[PDB]
């Protein structure tokens, strides 16, 4: 408001996120805001500092930046019939006293009372460029989709939401288009409800490129940096939704199914119904944590699917014995869910510990001994070199064993791919592969049929097969006989076929039904997940980390040597449990009740009502906008370590400092988050760390030493651009700031002359040209009184002087000794000549009117304001300011203490704006500054003029268009 | 009759003391004392005097009644009596009693003249104007002046002595203005003292000075050390003891307990802990090791070391080397980094694999047993060298250590501007840190990213984890504690301590505040972190004089590590702190700094510090001045004492010398500490000391100090000079003796023999006599004949030659054998003896008892190291004839002197019988003819015993203030 600047005038406001940037009241002092903004040195309800002056003010922009991203709909407009138009047309809006609201968004409405200055410059201007000029309307019944019109504003705001526009509608297309990539998230297969159309102004700005997607990838990438608690919960919130998903039922099935392919041997030596019932659990319940490997499959080069501990036995693995059997078993049918690489060897290891002591071959060390842990070996070197150098396995002593490493050779699962989804509108999907990759540790087959059967082709089908055909050549040795009884072991075979021919709908579904329901969600990932190229042989391939730049190093300011020293963490261990696993591998139980088409698409829709990816994508750009904004800030005012255009130096504010710059930095952060009230990790991981030498990148490499590079790009900063321009035009009205160039000059003057100390007449200033100029640096120290001498001063060379005269003093020798000084210059200034050019730069002050009827004093202890600061920063300067006359005033005297060092007064809300003259009222001109216009119609409107022509009245276009919410033209079909 | 009483210090005007033998030793009292309380040792009685050491002790003598008389004068009253001799004079009132008698003793006209007697007769013709008051000072306190000169008794030497004496003082006094503006720099700022009063001009502030003397002195310092840690342990007491007095910050490892929520991690560390611990003291030392660098050396232990050995699975290891290079950085061993590196190393050999340099070195080996500049491994300054297959882990390891190791600073800090500072392989005001330093308010929470400290943390808990992750390097791991760990790892990593801050931007602070108050400043080295060859290996000086060539006094630098004495820590203790950090739950900089400030800088010591100095720079320059006036050196020397005939010298000699100085001096002052070892601390003849140092690459930084005049020794030449103008005054006599019985009833003193019972040392009727020459005896016992240079037997009697060889080594010999000869006939031998003590005996000139027996006597107590002052038996002159002496003379002077001959007849007005003297009314020439001024010449002439006599009311106050810390 006055000087009304400030937002919330006539618009059509629609929702505010806090950007408060206002005025403070004229007629007394005016801050505006920094009692309230930064105070690091200053502390008060009228103070600011000096030392951290140039983030405050450039913060102070930003956010009024910010103010003004607003919805522009325009309705209705009549023309008028005041004798002061003759056709220009009003803007219709249901507002209390519109009348008052044209009457000051247009001079409109002002009467014929008495000639005026005002009136007479009514009576001379135009009557067209006023009101409406024209509008981009093709339609019928609905407004054009923009007006311009000649309304009063600054047309920044004009030119600001031009950019932000632009920023937006840069991503409309004609929307069924996108009904495509719907479908193709859709599989083809979830049916969608929308209307057919082209581009009807509808904007629809989510078609986004590869590098903000890559972007808000690196983001994350370190958002998950070290904190993998949270993405246990969100693996469940999948496994529900497979869950909502998935048919089978659980309990009883696996009970028949065991009560029935098991074979007797009750009397025969541990019967294994028995010991297996004991093992598993009749724990008759809700039993759903299978999903947990299948969900975490979207990540490999992320997450580590790791096996929990007790999953395996802890003897070092025997011969004769049972549960060996029942644990080999479960093993050899989870290991191929793992991830983990080492996987083979681990499961070779394994074999190899049930073969300690009857079957002994070549053996490398003390830890590839057949008696060590298997999940204890990590690296390509820590495998047994024998497993992957099949010739040290001698078919003599370890016949049986090399039999079964060449089927596990010859026979393991394979990975595969699958696509999803579309770039053409929204950019990647991961960035260590082609778009819409979707690798995959098994090889899907085609389903055909829309309801289960049963059948054993299956890779691991295939596999199961192989393991009850070693468990049948195994249990029948001749070192078991004595261990045990033989029909015992006849009864073990009538077991295993039973095991191998056991009913399971599981594995049908799984490499065939579930993979394209994987497919279903599936960039619909409130994380978008990450994976990286398969590997089942050949450890060259093995990864070695995924180091990420952000900055550089210490010596380094190069990327590309800090490389290794800006690295991250990669993978993470995930133990997980056989029981279930198999529990489902050996027995799928699925009704007929999945219509695919019908069914899935049916349980999908609800859930579709508030598509978050909607969120991800706004989320994502504004995320990169905001990061390029940053590296570019850094490199300002607010230099990094690379000197380019700084600005405002002009002003004295302290130097860079990353204290300061994580100040600074902390501010945006806030106010960016509030933009949409943003409440996730945001540049958090940035002040994590210095952004001070910000050099972004990413890489891993493998066993084979192969490196592979991902650098980001960001295409900049919209906010940036008007931000800047601002920035240069400022230089020349700072007056409108509460804020000066130059210093003051500072001895108490009495004068009754109408005078601003803001522009003195000539006669009242000096300088180091004027004589008696005592000038002081920093070498300043004071005695009290001497025998006959008063205190005096230290000079600069050394020597004692008294107090008065003219001197110069450079502010920082004044922070230091502050309290001093103060108490020292009480009369000397006061009473006493005693001047100094006090010399600050760029300066807080503000003011007080006064009538000047009576006599003025200056001092008011004005002192006393002095000494309330610190000796860290300065208060702003209070003013108190004559009402002078446009003529004839009686006199009255006037001390004044401080004056301005250059003339520097311009600011004004107006006062007395209806007479040619009045007796002693602010002496005020209408400011023919914006509206030179309403006497010759020049000036292009909308082509770059500033600041070499700036106005308050200009082109205006309100816009109005068809804006709805995209979650809600989300139509699903079941 | 009666002497002069030649004294000072009878009529002390102030209680200070010297303790300052004036004392001059009466003639009816003994005498030798004085010349029995010198350098010698070898005395044993009342009576006897060593030859040889004659002149080498005079020095000494003379020196103590010259360190009596610097004391302070003060003011005096106003008297103004007249009485007829008294009639119109200002005399000084004194508000001591009976001032008057000792009036007449400074007033001379204070008595008068009725009658006859030589002081009636000659105070008849002194006048009543050259007497009392004279002119005084317009500077004057109460009722007298800050110099005021008035007629009185007195000697031109003490004024002389407090005249430079004063010259010196006065040319130190400071003006409380400036003082206050020092204060306030060595408070930083952080003092608060003003001074508005009415002004004492009498006040005085003497204390400004330059930097060579502080310098000297803490070389010294250093030398008496002799590198002795239990001289400097203490020091370290009294820092850790106020720095814990004065730190508000507090420590509490109980904090990470509850952070934990009390081997599992925790387990392990709570057993490492010992959650009862409750002193806080060697940490505070590991501090303090920062201020002083030049001498000792920041250590540890190695049973903190894996034995010094280590591995990659022991969990304790872990515990172990991480407490450590935690607690590391902060030394300042040098060869820390690498030794980390090393060790860390050591623990690591066989999984990672790096070329080495040495075959004695060993990857696996002790750094402890890699201590040198030469213990640097190429590889480690270069690790291009490091393949990132080699040992990708150290290759980082070592970048880490190039990156963020620590880095240190300087600051500002003392008042050389009027004090001065003592620094030389620095600036004076230059203040090193090891590390750098940061401005103010940490009013803020802790956390700092920026501090190297939580950069440090940072860094090892990454390359900690980093290792910990793949469970290869760690072989036999089995259960997932990637959980329990690494989550620890981030939980501490995660834990605040207020106390980096402190280190950061406060301990500064602390430190440069506490460096004016050092009674022994600090003494530290340049410090690096790279550069082998800049690191400093020599710190020698030299303990011989440089006037030779000579080698430098051996350093233990090429013994010890670089330079540094050996200090081990506690890297618990000292991790802790660095762990758990919380400040004061209400603090407020600055008035909790106030209040802990007020009552030290209330006190204050240094001007104790500045007088030891000062008088210790003064001494020994007059020391070795001295020095050059005793004997020969590696320098021309010149001694004026040889017309007294002794020796050449030796070193136990000064030594002895040396110790009495130092005794007195420590007594004189009452600060009896010790303050100098001189020889033991330098060298029997040495002149010079100089300094110098040196790093690996050879570059050598050599200093050399400066010397100031001493007027000490001038005021000796002063003094001697008188009396080597003016002899006898004091107990030694130049010239010699004739032996022989000759009697007279013509009355004299053998100090005023008539010359006609003399003859000229080989005289007419010669009779020399070697060192070999031996008797021929009397024959069928007839009188034995001594045989001549020639051959002649010559009987015992005649002009007989001995100058002084073998009477030496024969005395008591020579003794019996000339005995009876000299008593009863003629054996007339001149015997040499220079400059000797005397003495006399009273005796009335009416009877006699034989002082041949005493003589005799005096005879039997000389030894070639010895001889007494010979006695004489002196007579009563009278104002009346008395019957006359055949008085039997044996021994006498070869010369007429007088020493302090003051007047006859101590009261009689008149003498007839015997010698007469008058009063030598010639010193009181002023008093006889007045045209003289005070200044006027006759000096080195003879000295009067009355003068004008500026006295003082000049006022020294003893330094102190009312102030505020740091506010």
């Amino acid at each position: 408001s006055r000087i009304v600047v400030h937002t919330r005038w006539a618009s059509n406001v629609d929702f505010d996120r806090d950007s408060s940037v206002i005025m403070a009241p004229p007629t007394e002092n005016n801050i505006h805001l920094f009692k309230q903004l930064l105070n690091t040195e200053t502390l008060s309800v009228r103070g600011a500092n000096p030392l951290m002056f140039r983030a405050n003010v450039l913060h102070m922009l930003l956010e009024f930046v910010l103010d003004n991203l607003y919805l522009n709909r325009h309705t209705g407009f009549s023309q008028d019939h005041t004798p002061f138009t003759e056709g220009a047309n009003l803007r219709s809006l249901p507002g209390p006293d519109a009348e008052k609201w044209y009457s000051i968004m247009y001079p409109t409405r002002m009467g014929t009372p008495n000639v005026s200055k005002i009136c007479n410059f009514v009576a001379s201007c135009v009557r067209n460029r006023v009101g409406r000029f024209d509008r981009a309307q093709m339609m019928n019944g609905a407004m054009s989709e923009w007006v311009d019109v000649f309304e009063t504003s600054d047309a920044l705001t004009v030119s600001i939401r031009g950019r932000w526009m632009a920023r937006l509608a840069r991503m409309n297309i004609n929307p069924t288009e996108i009904e495509w990539a719907l479908t193709e998230c859709a599989q083809g297969y979830v049916t969608v409800t929308s209307p057919y159309a082209p581009s009807v102004n509808r904007l629809m700005p989510y078609r986004i490129s590869n590098a903000e997607r890559q972007i808000s990838q690196i983001i994350r990438i370190m958002n998950i940096g070290n904190n993998a608690t949270v993405i246990q919960p969100v693996l469940q919130d999948i496994s529900v939704l497979l869950q909502r998903i998935s048919p089978l039922q659980i309990d009883p099935t696996i009970i028949s199914n065991t009560m029935s392919t098991v074979s007797e041997s009750t009397t025969q030596t541990l019967s294994p119904a028995s010991s297996i019932l004991g093992k598993l659990r009749p724990s008759n319940s809700d039993f759903s944590s299978f999903r947990v490997a299948l969900a975490g499959w979207l990540y490999n080069g992320v997450v580590t699917t790791v096996i929990d501990d007790s999953s395996y036995p802890k003897d070092g693995g025997s011969v004769t014995s049972l549960e060996n059997l029942w644990d080999f078993f479960i093993l050899a049918l989870a290991l191929p869910m793992t991830t983990d690489p080492c996987a083979p060897v681990k499961a070779f290891m394994t074999l190899a510990n049930m073969m300690v002591g009857f079957e002994t071959i070549p053996m490398d060390n003390q830890i590839y001994t057949q008696s060590r842990r298997a999940s204890a070996f990590s690296t390509p070197h820590t495998w047994p070199r024998c497993f992957m150098n099949i010739q040290l396995i001698s078919p003599i002593d370890a016949p049986i064993l090399r039999q079964w490493a060449e089927i596990i050779h010859r026979y393991w699962p394979n990975p595969s791919q699958i696509r999803y989804g579309a770039p053409n509108v929204f950019g990647s999907a991961n960035l260590f592969t082609p778009p819409e990759v979707l690798l995959l540790p098994i090889d899907h087959q085609p389903a055909n049929v829309t309801t289960p059967t049963l059948d054993f082709t299956n890779e691991l089908t295939n596999w199961r097969a192989r393991v009850c055909e070693l468990m049948k050549n195994l249990v029948d040795n001749q070192r078991y006989q004595p261990g045990w009884t033989q029909s015992l072991v006849s009864s073990m075979r009538g077991t295993l076929d039973k095991l191998k021919l056991i009913k399971s709908m599981t594995p049908m579904y799984l490499q065939q039904l579930a993979p394209v329901e994987l497919a279903v969600i599936a960039p619909m990932l409130p994380f978008p997940p990450f994976q990286v190229p398969y590997v089942r042989l050949d450890r060259d391939r093995v990864p070695t980390m995924v180091g990420v730049t952000r900055q550089s190093r210490d010596a380094i300011t190069q990327p590309a040597l800090s490389l290794s020293t800006t690295n991250t963490t990669v993978g993470v261990p995930l133990a997980l449990d056989a029981r279930a696993i198999t529990v489902a591998l050996l027995s799928g139980k699925y009704p007929p009740d999945l219509v695919t088409n019908v069914w899935y698409a049916d349980a999908i829709y609800p859930m579709y009502a508030d598509t978050e990816v909607f969120s991800n994508l706004q989320r994502d750009m504004i995320t990169c906008e905001a990061v390029q904004t940053l590296v570019t800030l850094v490199a300002q005012i607010s230099d990094t370590q690379y000197p380019v255009d700084r600005y405002l130096d002009w002003i004295p504010s302290l130097r860079a400092s990353a204290a300061t710059a994580a100040t600074f930095a902390e501010w945006v952060n806030t106010s960016l988050k509030t933009a949409f009230d943003l409440s996730d990790m945001l540049l958090e991981p940035l002040l994590s760390g210095d952004p001070r030498m910000t050099q972004l990148a990413i890489q891993y490499q493998q066993y084979n030493g192969r490196t592979f590079d991902v650098i980001p790009e960001m295409p900049g900063s919209v906010i940036a651009d008007c931000v800047q321009l601002t920035a240069e035009v400022f230089n020349h009205e700072y007056n409108l700031f509460g804020i000066a160039r130059g210093d003051i000059i500072i001895g108490r003057v009495q004068s009754t002359h109408l005078w601003s100390p803001l522009a003195p007449p000539p006669d009242l200033v000096f300088d180091r040209d004027t004589p008696g100029v005592h000038i002081f640096g920093r070498d300043c120290r004071i005695s009290f009184g001497m025998n006959g001498a008063a205190p005096m001063i230290r000079d600069e060379t050394g020597m004692m002087v008294p107090f008065e005269g003219n001197w110069i003093f450079p502010l920082a020798l004044w922070q230091m000794n502050t309290r001093y000084f103060n108490q020292q210059f009480d009369a000397w200034i006061k009473t006493g000549e005693l001047r100094i050019r006090i010399e600050m730069g760029a300066y807080p002050y503000m003011l007080h009117y006064y009538d000047p009827r009576q006599y003025a004093n200056a001092w008011n202890l004005a002192s006393a304001w002095l000494e309330e600061i610190t000796p860290t920063s300065i208060p702003s300067v209070p003013f108190m300011v004559p009402i002078s006359s446009d003529h004839d005033i009686s006199s009255a005297p006037a001390v004044q203490y401080i004056i301005s060092t250059e003339y520097n007064d311009r600011s004004l809300f107006c006062t007395n704006s209806s007479s040619p003259q009045t007796i002693a009222g602010p002496d005020k001109h209408i400011p023919v500054e914006r509206y030179n216009i309403l006497t010759n119609p020049d000036a292009p409107p909308t082509q770059i003029q500033l600041p070499e022509v700036i106005d308050l009245y200009n082109v205006v276009t309100r816009y109005a268009y068809e804006t709805p919410p995209i979650t809600a033209v989300v139509m699903g079909v079941p």
